[PDB]
């Protein structure tokens, strides 16, 4: 037992009402635009396969020369009312936007540095746009934010002298001022997501990872904060040196999600995904045949897995350098939106069943002890497997979209075949349980 000044501060879960909206929102959209969207994976004619907006690193520019590229930044074809309207419809019910990302360009008029939205021909505040737009639309607002920030001649990868320790000191300030700026400018804001903050430099300063905590904690009630934030007083990340977790969400699951067998222990924590559409892009990339594309139902999959087991899941989209989205990301918006309202109730507000895993899909649990079958794969035996655990018995089963009784067949003490629908669904769909535990 490690004794700690800047390890865990929450002792299980936040059951606070805006924890409890940041959990019951569940799906949520990532915005990554930033002025790597201009060259969109291309410098000096070369195109290349890494992540677009990590071009300055994999092209080797330097800092003067990638920042040039504020002047054209001018998204002629930006409305922030129709992003919102975007978000609306594919269901999400809040967006995460990168406030700054690695780049160090700043989406709002930061008073900090030049490397901002002012300084632009296009201008205006970006982010307060967005913030507005979304909000109007009933959809909560989250800040990304990178610590590590190439544009920032005080940032250090490491402390190795008394200089870097001076210049890294006042690059906290510089941080904490941004921070500040963000929140009071932005109060509506529910969560602050932090990112770039693996360097030995964080590590080796736990004490401000857990100061900005607090501080926005201070500044916003009831903000979120994920757990990529904060290192402790030995420099353990994600969570402390007694294997508690920092910060009010676990945010490591990054292109990837828990096995839904042997990573139940997921389930004692909230937890958020996010996740690219296609293989890791995540700022706007001009050329997208060059990895894997998810398709709608892979990307619904991903939505129901990580609720399934008591996550978040954030989809990502990277505008291109004019304000607009491109086709396959409309189309991707489009599809989740279909679907969420037809099964959306299997999805919101809801959470991990307790029940042991099957083939056919993934159960979740709603609010009112509703357990749902979200079927993905559809069993040519024509029943669906559903083992319960010790005292729950299940006494009916509907079709959610219909109302249909379905039949379950008592097979083994604690377990059924419950019937797939007379007419298949042909998409992934979703049977109700009306469950019963025993006294």
């Amino acid at each position: 037992e490690i004794p700690l000044k800047y390890g865990a501060t929450n002792e299980g879960k936040r059951q606070d009402p805006a924890m409890q909206k940041f959990r019951d929102n569940r799906l949520g959209a990532f915005i990554h635009w930033g002025l790597y969207a201009i060259p969109g994976g291309e410098w000096n004619g070369k195109v290349y396969g890494g992540a677009a907006e990590w071009l300055k690193s994999w092209a080797k520019v330097p800092a003067d020369e990638w920042l040039k590229l504020m002047d054209q930044w001018n998204p002629t074809k930006f409305d922030a009312k129709k992003w919102a309207k975007m978000a609306k419809e594919m269901g999400t019910k809040y967006v995460k936007i990168t406030t700054k990302h690695h780049e160090g360009f700043c989406l709002w008029p930061s008073k900090y540095t030049k490397y901002t939205v002012a300084n632009t021909p296009y201008k205006r505040d970006i982010l307060g746009e967005l913030v507005k737009a979304y909000n109007d639309e009933g959809i909560d607002v989250h800040f990304y934010f990178s610590v590590m920030d190439w544009s920032n001649p005080d940032y250090r990868y490491d402390i190795k002298s008394k200089e870097d320790s001076i210049a890294f000191s006042r690059f906290l300030e510089f941080t904490d001022n941004q921070l500040k700026e963000l929140a009071t400018r932005y109060p509506t804001v529910k969560d602050f997501w932090f990112d770039g903050t693996w360097d030995a430099s964080v590590k080796k300063n736990g004490w401000w990872t857990a100061h900005a905590e607090q501080m926005l904690k201070e500044l916003v009630p009831g903000v979120a904060i994920n757990s990529r934030l904060r290192a402790d007083d030995k420099g353990k990340r994600h969570f402390d040196s007694n294997g508690r977790l920092m910060g009010d969400y676990e945010s490591g699951y990054e292109r990837r999600l828990p096995d839904p067998v042997k990573d139940l222990k997921v389930t004692q924590w909230d937890w958020e995904a996010c996740m690219t559409i296609p293989e890791n892009q995540w700022g706007y990339h001009k050329d997208w045949s060059l990895s894997y594309v998810k398709t709608p139902i892979e990307v619904i999959d991903r939505i129901v897995h990580a609720v399934s087991m008591g996550g978040n899941m954030v989809v990502n989209f990277g505008p291109q350098a004019d304000g607009d989205f491109r086709p396959e990301e409309k189309a991707m918006a489009t599809a989740i939106g279909k679907w969420m309202n037809r099964y959306g109730k299997a999805v919101y507000a809801c959470d991990y069943a307790g029940f042991e895993k099957q083939d056919w899909g993934y159960y979740t649990r709603g609010k009112n002890d509703e357990v749902y079958m979200v079927v993905f794969n559809q069993p040519y035996s024509e029943r669906l497997i559903v083992k319960t655990p010790k005292g729950i018995t299940v006494e009916k089963a509907t079709l959610l979209t219909t109302g249909e009784d379905i039949t379950v067949v008592e097979t083994t003490r604690n377990e059924y075949n419950v019937s797939v629908p007379k007419k298949n669904p042909g998409e992934p769909y979703v049977i109700q349980l009306k469950v019963r535990a025993a006294k």
